[PDB]
């Protein structure tokens, strides 16, 4: 299950369409990281097969989010336009500190 999920960074392009990107993030203050916290069934992120709960979002449209606050990352995603290029890396241990 978890073992075979690729741990390298990946570049994923999704389109916003008329639906939203189809995922939520969690984060905190600068340095806490930005993680996918929820994936909407049938949304763009889900349909990609390439994004999941526990992925750290490293960048959006080339902008580094490794040290972004939650609000900073959320504004970046909201303003990323109709085509959103995400670099994500699967970080289940770090994400486990946010997920109850």
């Amino acid at each position: 299950g978890e073992e075979d999920i690729p741990r390298e960074p990946r570049r994923i392009v999704i389109h916003r369409g008329s639906t939203g990107l189809g995922f939520n993030i969690i984060g905190g203050e600068d340095g806490e990281g930005i993680f996918i916290s929820f994936a909407l069934a049938g949304g763009p992120a889900d349909l990609s097969g390439e994004l999941r709960k526990g992925d750290q979002i490293l960048s959006v449209n080339g902008v580094d989010l490794r040290n972004a606050s939650h609000e900073q990352a959320a504004i970046a995603l909201k303003n990323a336009g109709q085509t959103v290029t995400i670099i994500a890396q699967y970080k289940p241990e770090e994400y486990s500190r946010f997920e109850a």
